[PDB]
């Protein structure tokens, strides 16, 4: 494990080297050509975009700077950019430009055409647990990445998970990641995926990210999550009291470990013990797994998405086209200067 300690010590190193001193103002946007939406929210959308001197394909996230405001998101917008630019990691998406403007807030990404993990796996059905168990070991180690050097993700959900031309997960989103050494309070995330101890407004800490890998399993594997219901107060309501129901088709070993990381009570959930993410690499339903292999990319993926090209949206849906305008006068300028 020296080698791994060594590891995380270089990755530790190279993070806070651009966490301190962050990049910003790095391309702007008449330098692209606007091609489709592939996702819309409440203060943001993604375009897909192309590069009108190289021709490179881009994912351009783009945030209404009045409308984060509004929404009081301005601190975990601007966690998101400053933690997007210090990251690297083989399943991470990776963030190539960042700059704003009158209006809003832009963070260019490599594109990834493969679409969600989303829509796979409602069109399947469900996962083989190989299958699923490919998936959750990048999942494990990207955790333990982003642990190391005290950032919680707290978005973990199929949606925000891409399948690459390999057949490997991206991860993106990184609007409600945030550095924390000890404990935090916001109440955020999907409520299909909420830790208890987030429902009950406790001060929680990194292992809410192993609660939300247990519910991923889950829904991987049976086709649906563990806590289901039709409105978030029966969905808490699920959550907090702990009972899980496994379908008879899985596994015993992935039973067992379902029920360690969906452990209501924090002190006793894996992940976060004495032995850290081994407690979760070490357990038999991953004994037949190849950590240094997945990490390495010589694993052959279960699946390869069907695309076309780096231009191909095909495995991304379809959205009302609406105007990306820049105002003639500067909004907000004081509460985005760091970004
Ligand atoms: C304190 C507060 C926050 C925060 N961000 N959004 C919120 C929600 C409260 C109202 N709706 C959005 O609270 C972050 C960090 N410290
Ligand atoms: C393609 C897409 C993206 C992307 N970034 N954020 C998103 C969110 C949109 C809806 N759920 C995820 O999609 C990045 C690269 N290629």
């Amino acid at each position: 494990q020296e080698s791994v300690k060594e590891f995380l010590a270089k990755a530790k190193e190279e993070f806070l080297k651009k966490w301190e001193s962050p990049s910003q103002n790095t391309a702007q946007l008449d330098h692209f050509d606007r091609i489709k939406t592939l996702g819309t929210g409440s203060f943001g959308r993604v375009m897909l975009v192309k590069h009108k001197e190289t021709g490179n394909h881009y994912a351009m996230k783009i945030l209404d700077k009045q409308k984060v405001v509004k929404l009081k998101q301005i601190e975990h917008t601007l966690n998101e950019k400053r933690i997007l630019q210090a990251v690297n990691f083989p399943f991470l998406v990776k963030l190539e430009f960042s700059f704003k403007d009158n209006s809003n807030l832009y963070m260019v990404m490599e594109y990834v055409p493969g679409g969600e993990m989303f829509s796979h796996l409602r069109r399947i059905g469900r996962f083989s647990e190989p299958h699923a168990r490919f998936y959750a070991a990048q999942i494990v180690l990207t955790f333990e990445y982003l642990h190391s050097l005290d950032l919680i993700y707290r978005d973990l959900k199929p949606e925000n998970l891409l399948i690459d031309q390999q057949g490997y997960i991206q991860v993106t989103d990184f609007g409600f990641a945030k550095r924390v050494k000890g404990r935090t309070w916001t109440l955020c995330g999907t409520p299909e995926y909420l830790a208890p101890e987030i429902i009950l407004s406790k001060g929680y800490n990194k292992a809410v990210d192993w609660w939300a890998l247990g519910v991923l399993i889950y829904e991987m594997a049976a086709g649906y999550p563990p806590f289901f219901a039709d409105q978030p107060i029966q969905i808490y309501e699920k959550i907090v009291s702990g009972k899980v129901r496994f379908p008879s088709h899985f596994s015993s070993d992935l039973k067992d470990l379902l029920r360690n990381l969906l452990q209501v009570d924090l002190t006793k959930r894996f992940g976060n013990l004495k032995n850290g993410v081994n407690d979760i690499k070490n357990h038999k339903w991953f004994a037949t797994t190849d950590w240094i292999a997945i990490y390495q990319r010589k694993v052959e993926a279960p699946f390869i998405p069907k695309f076309k090209g780096p231009g191909d949206t095909s495995n991304f849906d379809d959205y009302e086209e609406e105007e990306i305008r820049v105002s003639i006068n500067e909004k907000c300028g004081k509460e985005f200067t760091e970004f």
